[PDB]
């Protein structure tokens, strides 16, 4: 899709596809920044990427919608949710603006439950501080919409 | 999970889903590197990124299986790949390792269309080299298994 058109911070319908028998995957493209304008850094998505998941299940995915996972994209311009259901732009947006000041709630490091050797893939990419300013962006720039 | 105790390279079952009208989701942790011992540069698992999706696609998915989204993980030592279906470790390992050598099939930066401003959110940010680099040693580590 043609990134210098879209805008960020926007939710968008990335994919949408059904199961075999009835169920629907709902995959959305949660994208925080502006193609190739902007970046999130590899520290700042992973602490966001801990708490998002964390809050977005909150917020969101409660008893018609399931989420599978949300992670960052490669690129790290935003996240991709993929979840068992089918929200709408507004539906997603504000379980995202909501999920954003529940990442401020989090002062620091000892906060973030998994945050280690033991359980966190790489227990030193980790910075609290970048994931609160992302927070700190999107909930000031406010979460718009990208529609294909 | 103890992280301590896995291993990489190494396909591991995450998660499992049951929609309500039946088929299950599942989602695969797939771990490249060791966790704090080894791991992913940033502008390689990008470019792996638009490689390894494709090409799995094109070795998995069919009269039972279909993939959601393959995405890098935040640690940056591994990558969850959900699907519709129930694809076992052993049908995983095998065409992540067909997925591989592929990325050696790759020529040059010169063979990625979708490098373009309109089509890549973070173009600039690449790395065909540790795609190979990441790639090669895959394929000597040989694709081993992990159990929860
Ligand atoms: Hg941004
Ligand atoms: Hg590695
Ligand atoms: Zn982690
Ligand atoms: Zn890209």
């Amino acid at each position: 899709v043609d990134h210098t058109k879209m805008n960020a911070p926007a939710v968008r319908i990335a994919k949408t596809m059904l199961t075999p028998k009835g169920d629907n995957i709902t995959v959305f493209d949660l994208r925080f920044c502006i193609p190739n304008k902007e970046i999130l850094s590899p520290k700042g998505i992973h602490t966001l990427e801990h708490l998002f998941a964390g809050f977005m299940r909150d917020h969101l995915n409660g008893d018609s919608i399931e989420i599978i996972d949300i992670s960052p994209m490669g690129c790290r311009t935003g996240f991709y949710m993929s979840l068992i259901g089918t929200p709408n732009e507004q539906k997603v947006s504000e379980a995202w603006l909501a999920s954003m000041q529940d990442v401020l709630g989090v002062q620091d490091q000892a906060s973030i439950p998994e945050l280690n050797i033991y359980q966190c893939g790489s227990y030193t990419e980790h910075s609290l501080e970048d994931a609160h300013e992302i927070a700190k962006n999107v909930i000031a720039r406010g979460i718009g919409v990208n529609k294909n």
